[PDB]
């Protein structure tokens, strides 16, 4: 230990890239200042790391505790904690899902209990068409005009995964109300604040994306018109399919880059299918030491 640097972007500019991390030997100052910079500067690019699928595990587990996603296509033939996005057939198979995170999301915003970590260890990376989008929904909340703040002040939003829920290989030849109704059944809608405190930072986060917010109510639970969350989502830079909106940041990488985010304050896409070239990765999501907000 004693050898991590952590080079932060500067000023309010997002992200910060870390070298010399070796998660077998580092320090546990090593981790609190990993930590903080994670809560702070939102996106931790690790450099240099040459991991086998159990040690990407392994550096998830010195940031907390990882939880594995709850529809089993989506996991590493070998670790279970490990959820797979790849197109690339491996013996001709399917590994994990293809074409991941077409939407605007937060990890398991559809959830009760959503962990505050994501890890992603990308294995195959376009050429062209890298990187991952993303949106820091405090600094979204922020800017937001101040009755548009006003007007979702004591609201709640209700999250699903009904848009998004993929077909899984024994969902064939079952009628299509059959797995509707198990996913409501299964992962019913969850219903959070729709603004809540940053544990860590104490900064307001609005908690909110066009991939799994589906309803908005009254701070007495009547549901509102759901073009304020359409207002929301405007605003906030979710309805710009161009990408160019001040909001949106396009986080690129290259070979032995790992990158480690706040999965309370940011959102993120995949890119536009604008090139054929493929994508895997490999990711870890982790539950540090408070829960999402300090209400669940
Ligand atoms: C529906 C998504 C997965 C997918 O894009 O297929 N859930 C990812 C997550 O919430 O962590
Ligand atoms: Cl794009
Ligand atoms: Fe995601």
């Amino acid at each position: 230990e004693g050898r991590m640097q952590i080079d932060e972007q500067p000023g309010n500019a997002i992200g910060a890239a870390v070298e010399g991390f070796d998660h077998a030997t580092a320090s546990d100052a090593d981790i609190d200042a990993l930590k903080s910079t994670i809560y702070t500067k939102k996106i931790a690019v690790l450099k240099g790391q040459d991991l086998s699928p159990q040690q990407f595990l392994a550096l998830g587990k010195r940031l907390g505790r990882p939880e594995a996603y709850y529809e089993p296509m989506y996991q590493h033939p070998e670790v279970t904690e490990i959820f797979v996005s790849s197109n690339v057939p491996e013996n001709g198979k399917q590994i994990g899902v293809p074409k991941t995170g077409k939407f605007w999301h937060a990890d398991y915003q559809f959830m009760p209990d959503p962990f505050g970590i994501t890890l992603i260890y990308p294995q195959v990376i376009p050429e062209k068409n890298r990187g991952t989008y993303f949106i820091d929904m405090g600094r979204a909340y922020d800017r937001l005009p101040e009755d548009l703040k006003k007007e979702i002040s004591g609201t709640y939003c209700r999250h699903s995964v009904r848009k998004y829920f993929k077909i899984r290989p024994h969902d064939v030849y079952r009628p299509i109300s059959e797995i509707i109704e198990e996913v409501e059944r299964k992962t019913p809608a969850v219903v959070q604040p729709t603004t809540f405190t940053h544990p860590m930072t104490g900064e307001t986060v609005l908690y909110i994306s066009e991939g799994f917010t589906v309803g908005i109510e009254d701070q007495d639970g009547k549901p509102l018109d759901e073009e304020l969350l359409k207002r929301l989502f405007d605003a906030t830079g979710q309805l710009d399919e161009s990408f160019e909106h001040d909001n949106i940041h396009l986080q690129s990488f290259e070979q032995g880059d790992l990158l480690v985010w706040d999965n309370r304050s940011l959102i993120h896409r995949a890119r536009h299918t604008t090139t054929p070239e493929p994508t895997v990765s490999y990711r870890v999501t982790v539950h540090d030491e408070r829960k999402l907000h300090d209400g669940i």
